[PDB]
């Protein structure tokens, strides 16, 4: 049905920007913000039928998440947070809520040339990163 296509395949992190203070509004301890910084993911994003799943390898961690549009899931993000995680499609922007604790982080994944940019806010905080086909 052609849902996601646009973000469908191998991707490859380029760039990252204000990460660490991101990692540390999500309440991410020390030694884990050092070395998930360092971290340079693949992200495999791929569709069968209505199920679309996101996986996430690098040296640190292999994450794996597959869900159906705004159908909430259980996610234990690569930090060893236990959220409860609900991804929506707005205007042609994946838009990726967790859950936890009381607390909030809204996560942005949009095409825009080339790339795929991803937005994360915790609080005030944001951060970008961007990565490239692989
Ligand atoms: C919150 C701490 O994250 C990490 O350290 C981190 C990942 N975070 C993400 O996959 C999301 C983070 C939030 C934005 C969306 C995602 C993005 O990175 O693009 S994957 C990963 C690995 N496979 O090793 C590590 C180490």
């Amino acid at each position: 049905s052609h849902m996601c296509d646009a973000f469908v395949g191998t991707w490859k992190l380029v760039s990252s920007e204000n990460f660490d203070d991101y990692m540390k509004e999500v309440g991410v301890g020390f030694a884990t913000r050092k070395v998930a910084g360092m971290a340079k993911p693949n992200m495999i994003i791929s569709v069968n039928g209505d199920v679309i799943t996101i996986k996430s390898e690098s040296t640190f961690k292999n994450t794996e998440i597959s869900f159906i549009l705004g159908q909430e899931f259980d996610e234990v993000t690569a930090d060893d947070r236990k959220v409860k995680s609900t991804i929506t499609l707005d205007g042609g922007v994946l838009v990726h809520v967790q859950k936890w604790d009381g607390k909030s982080t809204t996560i942005k994944r949009k095409r825009e040339d080339d790339k795929l940019v991803v937005e994360c806010v915790m609080k005030g905080v944001t951060s970008t990163r961007v990565y490239e086909r692989a």
